[PDB]
């Protein structure tokens, strides 16, 4: 019955990690988004 | 014991899940260090 609960609780947890290293890792693509259009649009003014 | 196979089994499929979200997060981490460089030192000149 223990081991029963103990294994309920852990799954409702990496249900919810999922979501939230998503979350994390999501900041992170928007970043990596941004980020290489500041290093291209400088450039895209810097050329010649 | 049924009942405790299914959740062994389910949290095998979700730590996965998990695993490969922070091994995800990861490479990305790394990606934004290097572009946020490529920057910085990009801006040493204006």
């Amino acid at each position: 019955e223990a081991k029963v609960k103990e294994m309920n609780e852990r799954l409702e947890d990496e249900e919810e990690m999922n979501a939230e290293l998503t979350a994390k890792k999501r900041k992170l693509e928007d970043e990596c988004s941004e980020l290489k259009r500041d290093i291209d649009d400088l450039e895209l003014t810097l050329a010649k």
